[PDB]
């Protein structure tokens, strides 16, 4: 489910991966260790499925993303896609979470990691539609690609505060106007 | 220094609320004497200004100064880069994975900040669609649901350390879409 996604990812933010154990886990969630296995899998099964829950910068969905022929289309999709995921859960995503005063140091290394290659990876997309030519000449990519991270965990921000769906993805749609199309 | 002790401030009203704290419970969580704690921060009420002064995103005496530019879009450009001004980790969310449930009177307190910044943009927005700056047919309520999101994910990036002058100018990219 959804509680239980919660249950876990607080486990995991506070402890890391490696000092979760499944008992740590069977003991928050309620439910024994073969019911644990049916619902969710290995513990590592369900610490991903917690991360595609909670990790604004999840791999798969920004390498999804990046596939669009013009960087403003690898844009676009990734932020609604984000805005989909990220629709009513009232903590944000995890970078927004660490970015508070008051995580584990392995989950610390973990979003670093992840909100650099996101940013490398954006800027590779960026790079490539410049050679393709649907980013114009000149583009500052670097600040472009700041200010798309920036769009993601804002949108992160608003979804967890409350803002409806539809008025979200229309602020995503016009988030990604900023993405050029030559 | 002591924007630690602020910090710790922070966490205790973020638990307990302002009206169930007390100095005692400010002391023993500081560390510190009465005394030095009128010293240094002034009353509970003083201390509690300071702690939300330091950890709120919403900044509206210097959102409305920004509005009072004569389009919207030089309005929003000013509040965004005059934002990241400030900035270069506040209290953008309602909720702690660390930190727990936050006290009902804090809740309220970062409901009615949000709700107040939204309002003020979307009625100047709604002011400059009148006014002829913005083109009839725009959509005031998305356009200021967007530069919300501006605004707190700036205030991210921020807080994870992003450079300076990358942060001003992603300001000035995110006011671009104010026509
Ligand atoms: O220097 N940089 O390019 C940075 C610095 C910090 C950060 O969190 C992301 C990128």
């Amino acid at each position: 489910d959804q509680v239980a996604l919660q249950t876990a990812m607080e486990l995991f933010w506070r402890q890391g991966y490696e000092g979760t154990s499944i008992t740590d886990l069977t003991k928050a969630l309620g439910i024994n260790p073969p019911s644990l296995y049916a619902a969710f899998g290995s513990k590592r099964d369900l610490f991903e499925k917690t991360l595609d829950r909670y990790m604004c910068e999840r791999t798969l969905q920004l390498e999804e993303a990046m596939v669009r022929p013009t960087a403003h289309e690898a844009v676009l999709d990734f932020l609604t896609g984000r805005v989909e995921v990220f629709t009513g859960q009232p903590f944000g995503c995890m970078t927004v979470q660490a970015g508070l005063a008051s995580p584990h140091h392995e989950i610390v290394d973990l979003l670093t990691a992840a909100r650099e290659q996101m940013r490398q990876t954006v800027l590779d997309r960026f790079e490539k539609a410049l050679a393709d030519g649907d980013l114009p000449a000149g583009t500052d990519c670097t600040a472009l690609a700041r200010y798309v991270m920036a769009a993601v965990y804002g949108l992160s921000v608003e979804a967890a505060s409350g803002a409806p769906r539809e008025e979200l993805t229309a602020a995503a749609i016009l988030a990604a106007q900023v993405v050029p199309r030559a």
